[PDB]
């Protein structure tokens, strides 16, 4: 294994003519940043590119774009030889031709809009036969280098002339399309796409290798998540990137056919896949074929489910075939399919978080010229409850808007197309703001699972409590070894209790943020919403999701609402089931359960039993010092006048809760706003506003309440015996 | 490579029973037809998915050398209306042709679910077709029919009738010992690193089933291969053996696979021998003796009880303040008696749907019979008391009472109940013949408190400076659970200091003194008075309560 | 005498939304085939009975000059098993032939109700048949499918999925101002007394 041999890996630099190595390997081969390297792949093909450094890149691998990958007839994980190329000199004339299926809709000067800015100030090293991709004018066209004066390879200097005269050449049989789906078309679910890659890469990429080992590979992988999350997308991507044969089975399509045809088509699909192994059979909308057995009333329907189960069992032949399936509702699928030997591996492709949505927005703005005022991060932040498909649609909609208002001119040209103008089309931030108002988000009702953006900085006071939370949650995650030496197993869960509006919810999210661990919030009322009969499967679904997202902190907020509802046969079944789930929850799984209640007087003692929420943390009203910290936190984002004294404000609000102070800021902020409108000034919030707001300010926690809360702080653990 | 008994672990007893039923008539058929006694014909294997039901069936077929005809539920049900019935008919005819033979019906419930669970005339007809075929075994050509199902309750009860599937075998989930046995099976062919300790893996993998373990091992191998092939860069179609032998499977390869594991039978009720011994319990010495008299003696010395002419009590009731070792005692006595143990917590019973709850309670008592000698433990009863004063809590307990009465004392099934609230317990449970042995379990006295501290700190490195006898003297009124929390809170301090500054990892006196400053009592004085009162008057709650 | 936007009142905003969705792909089809961005495929009009859902569909067809193929739920579901599935096939096939075109499925819930309300094997086959056809619009043959239903909740949720009826428009009940507009439309040809 000489140093020149390296393994292909994902790319970070979107540039076509760029490949990356690690500094230690770049020094090993004796190459530097400016150097032009020659890459030799399989099938006796070659590609030339500029080399760069990458600290993240492992020395045994090389990052190259999918364009470079194709020019080499290579895939992820393959081996290629790299050797220095100082022999590259500037070109005299270059001849590139477009590929028919990517240019048949546009007319005009293809060279000025695409090739011009692509090679401008680029000095790209190219090779004869290479296919490169240029995106612009809401389209991506790929050209193939037909010839270069210094053949077979040369750099494109300003002196090099270009000729792109000619009817687009037709697609060669072996030349795979770059319009086809790949991993670079997927974002917002890195972790999941990784899991699938691990499961599938080995048996699909190295089939002979798996047959010799005798260890069992995966056969059934079930992707699930709301509609439009990219389940169908991932299946296609994995097939292309691994180079496996892809046979799609659409649930509805099969169920639209006669009894005999459905049975027949399923058979053929499997037979065809085995014929072209290695292969991936993807069953889209699986629930269409195999819903819960109780809902599958009908003879023809029952036969097809059984037909599928048998075919799945028939995969014991081990004909290098993987079966992937997608369903919106994991509970809808006949449980017979989730049994071992069939779909025995599941991957939850949930809804994207802020970071994810941003990743996605970037995917569908590749080909569009974006104005400077456009801020996708805002859009991402703003489009909560949006799913991949939602984002993909709004981008199309924001583009279509830019066309409409700019169509005034095009119409007179409709007869023909204005390619040169298509580039002049920019998409303003307004075009997104417009599309934002018109958006119909689908996954708002979905339970969100992501890392909270609430940090310790957002919480005033409670310093020692933050400390105790790091010991309970962070230490066992970051320092498992230490716990084993002392021979103690760490506690499973925590219970926040105290007066309303003191930061119980904030603490739950904060500790999750510190551990960069997933967070799931489920408020009392949410648990009382689930239909009575349905309640049983939903509580379980929650803990399942918590396991999927480990390390994860599961937070049961507003527990007092459920307490009031019991003393309710529904509220009883739920909490009793949560208790059951808690016990089944192994502490070793790194799932932390936190509960919060404003009413420790009516909380179910069962929840406080050792092994459950046995860590009783009291969270009181903020003392003088803390109140100042809270006031700063809320006023961080706001323009405050220098005259406003918060140390005094805190001194006057002894007994006020954290939420009360926030409300005071809001009321004082509302006064400043009022004055900004009536009299046209940049608003500032000054002493007079706080004084006026304070005169009407009221306290949410009475003295009587305090006395009671203080008493429970010393006697809450005693509620498991006889009541007080 | 064919399956055999040596490929099966975690169910020795069950695999033995099947051998008895099947081996004689299958190996010595001529002998049985002459004997004139009727043998078993229908054996029903049941248990969660992946427990090795299909594995066991095939193993028995190969090991006995009998002709094996497999009937897969789904495949039968994938055929046309008349066709399903016809295929069933042929299967039986083909087996009779090649007798001795074993017909294995995998996923039986796919063919014959409850009469009410069937939708369609055609489906009902297939069930009848099967029922008739089983009756046709009166031919006595002597083919034995084995069947597997995840859910015994789903099966049409008509199948459990005499002459059909009149024998059942519960292939439940494997216990710690079993899981270890299985792990050894799927690590037979792998080069195992020295740091690997399967016994830990076995202990750690609770709620894991055979198939899960087989997978956990499989995934552990792929981890060693992935990380070690990256480097080799062999790409070869055929692989060299010497490389495969040099390939070892580290304990990390298991821990990684452990975190990535989706255990399937975690929601299942476990039936195994507890690993809790008397040594884990401090004090309560006299109670431990009384438990041996009540549970062990009638098992180990049945002859003695017969001569004195008394039938031993059926069950016990632990009652007292929270966190004093009621749960520990239940598991402990089972450990001493080498008897199976089944725990059923209050909340577990209140989870069951209202209607479904009734069949589950029966199933629990059924499992208790299967595992005799067995101690059935109903824990956290106080949760159920509170829930009644609830039509659900009522139906459950009333059925538990019914089940208790149906339980014959000779079955060697001992029922124990535990509650922290003797003031709201249903008097019906305390009636002679049920849980009439009322054992009060109080806070630990000074001497007892020392024993508890000793037990909990066994696993931990404690400084020699720490005086536990003094700790015990100052913690009068603290429960067993309170003491464990002091140790844990004191250990959290020792750990905290260990992280920031790499210091000798030991917990010392100063940590305990700090833990003691914030320590609080879980049982107040008022509670004690009440518990002490009920200790003398709990038997009087069957009349008019005070 | 044919219907147009001037025959519609009481829903300015809604009729505007529909016009935007439909104008680009139906009026300037060539541009959409060349550009590569995806247009709407399924527009679902919903509201109480008699709000003018069927009216709007007809108007949009005429004003755009697109080929209009009507599919009446009840009519299709009144035919034998084979004819029902076949007629759906025919509708999509001809619409693709005469693109640009608008397929209007009136009383959608008659064909594709909630899966739970769909007692019958043959009935579900038709729903699946429809779902496939909608997916078959991947041809991107300048064809738009509009549908009307009294109860949006009654429709099989599979139809509201992306790629199918991914756009919805609420044509609610008209307000006072709206009702006035309507009254003027149907009193155009009548000589109205002064006291009116
Ligand atoms: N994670 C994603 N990253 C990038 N694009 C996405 C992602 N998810 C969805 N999209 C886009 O939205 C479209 C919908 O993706 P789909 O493959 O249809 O997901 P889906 O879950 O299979 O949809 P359903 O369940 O059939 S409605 C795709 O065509 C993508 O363009
Ligand atoms: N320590 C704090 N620091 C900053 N803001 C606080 C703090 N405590 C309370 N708040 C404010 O009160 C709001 C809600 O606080 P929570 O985290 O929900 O506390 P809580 O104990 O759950 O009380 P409730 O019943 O939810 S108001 C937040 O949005 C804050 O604006
Ligand atoms: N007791 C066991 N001993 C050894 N391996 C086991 C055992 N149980 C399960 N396995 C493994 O799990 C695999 C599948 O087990 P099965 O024989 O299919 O059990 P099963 O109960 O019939 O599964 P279902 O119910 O059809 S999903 C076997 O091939 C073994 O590799
Ligand atoms: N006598 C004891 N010896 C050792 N540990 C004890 C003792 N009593 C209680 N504990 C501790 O308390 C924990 C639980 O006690 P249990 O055995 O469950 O008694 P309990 O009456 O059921 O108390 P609760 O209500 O479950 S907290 C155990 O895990 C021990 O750590
Ligand atoms: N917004 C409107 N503007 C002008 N005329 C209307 C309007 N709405 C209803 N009408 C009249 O009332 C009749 C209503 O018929 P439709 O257009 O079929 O409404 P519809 O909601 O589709 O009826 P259903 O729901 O199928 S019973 C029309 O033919 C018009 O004459
Ligand atoms: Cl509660
Ligand atoms: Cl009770
Ligand atoms: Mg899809
Ligand atoms: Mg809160
Ligand atoms: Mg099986
Ligand atoms: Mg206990
Ligand atoms: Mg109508």
């Amino acid at each position: 294994n000489r140093p020149n041999r390296l393994i292909v890996d994902e790319a970070i630099n979107e540039d076509n003519s760029v490949v990356s190595l690690s500094q230690p390997k770049m020094d090993e081969l004796q190459l530097f940043r400016g150097d032009t390297v020659l890459l030799k792949g399989k099938k006796r093909r070659e590609a030339v590119c500029i080399v760069l450094s990458d600290d993240t890149c492992s020395d045994e691998k090389i990052r190259m774009n999918r364009v470079v990958r194709n020019n080499l007839r290579v895939r992820l994980g393959d081996v290629i030889s790299i050797q220095p190329c100082p022999d590259v000199k500037y070109g005299k004339r270059i001849h590139v031709l477009p590929i028919d299926d990517t240019v048949e809709g546009i007319t005009g000067n293809l060279f000025e809009v695409y090739l011009k800015p692509y090679f401008l100030e680029a000095y790209r090293p190219i090779r004869k036969g290479d296919i490169f991709l240029v995106r612009g004018g809401m389209r991506a066209v790929e050209f193939k280098v037909v010839e270069t004066d210094p053949s077979p390879y040369c750099i494109v200097a300003p002196d090099t002339v270009i000729h792109c005269e000619g009817e687009p050449i037709k697609r060669e049989d072996e030349e795979e399309s770059l319009n086809e789906v790949g991993y670079d078309d997927i974002g917002g679910c890195r972790k999941q796409l990784a899991q699938i890659k691990e499961m599938v890469e080995l048996p699909l990429r190295h089939p002979a290798l798996f047959k010799a080992i005798g260890v069992k590979p995966p056969r059934g992988i079930l992707l699930y998540g709301p509609p439009g999350t990219g389940k169908t997308l991932i299946a296609r991507a994995v097939a292309n990137e691994t180079g496996a044969f892809f046979f799609l089975i659409n649930g509805p399509e099969i169920m639209s056919k006669l009894a005999g045809e459905s049975e027949s088509n399923l058979r053929k699909a499997f037979e065809e896949a085995e014929k072209n192994a290695p292969a991936i059979i993807f069953i889209d909308e699986l629930d269409a074929i195999a819903p819960k057995r109780e809902k599958t009333h009908g003879e023809v329907e029952r036969r097809i489910v059984s037909q599928l189960l048998t075919l799945m069992d028939g995969l014991k032949q081990r004909a290098h075939v993987i079966v992937m399936a997608a369903t919106n509702r994991p509970n809808s699928i006949d449980p017979a399919l989730r049994r071992f030997g069939r779909f025995d591996r599941e991957v939850d492709i949930g809804i994207p978080d802020a970071t994810g949505r941003l990743e996605i927005l970037q995917i569908h703005t590749k080909n569009m010229k974006l104005a400077d005022d456009v801020d996708l991060e805002q859009v991402a932040n703003e489009t909560h409850g949006h799913v991949g498909a939602d984002l993909a649609a709004l981008c199309s909609e924001a583009a279509l808007q830019a066309i409409r208002k700019k169509m005034d001119l095009i119409d007179l040209e409709d007869e023909t197309i204005d390619a040169e103008v298509m580039n002049s089309l920019a998409v303003t931030m307004d075009d997104f703001r417009w599309a934002l108002s018109q958006s119909n988000p689908s996954a708002l009702r979905e339970t969100v699972v992501e890392v909270p953006q609430v940090t310790w900085e957002d919480i005033g006071g409670l310093e020692d409590v933050k400390r105790e939370l790091q010991e309970l949650v962070q230490y066992p995650v970051e320092h498992p070894d230490k716990f084993l030496k002392f021979g103690m197993t760490p506690s499973k869960g925590v219970l926040f209790y105290g007066p309303p509006g003191c930061g119980k919810t904030l603490l739950a999210k904060a500790i999750a943020n510190e551990c960069q661990a997933n967070f799931i919030s489920i408020k009392g009322p949410e648990l009382l919403t689930m239909w009575f009969g349905e309640s049983e499967a939903n509580v379980r679904e929650i803990f399942d999701k918590a396991r999927q997202a480990a390390p994860c902190v599961l937070f049961f907020d507003e527990l007092d609402s459920i307490a009031k509802a019991r003393g309710g046969g529904a509220a009883d079944r739920v909490i009793n089931q949560i208790l059951t789930e808690m016990d089944g929850m192994s502490t070793k799984k790194n799932v932390f359960i936190i509960g919060a209640t404003n009413r420790p007087d009516i909380i179910d003692p069962a929840i406080l039993r050792p092994g459950r929420l046995d860590q009783l943390i009291y969270i009181p009203l903020p003392d003088e010092k803390s109140r100042v910290a809270i006031l700063k936190a809320n006023l961080r984002k706001s323009p405050v006048a220098k005259d406003v004294d918060l140390e005094f404000l805190a001194k006057m609000t002894n007994g006020f809760s954290g939420a009360d102070l926030t409300e005071i800021c809001q009321r004082a902020c509302k006064l400043a706003i009022r004055e900004s409108i009536e009299s046209e000034i940049r608003p500032e919030i000054r002493r007079d506003h706080f004084e006026e707001a304070m005169r009407f300010a009221r306290r949410s926690v009475s003295d009587n309440d305090i006395r009671k809360y203080e008493m429970f702080a010393q006697t809450l653990q005693q509620s498991r015996g006889f009541g007080s």
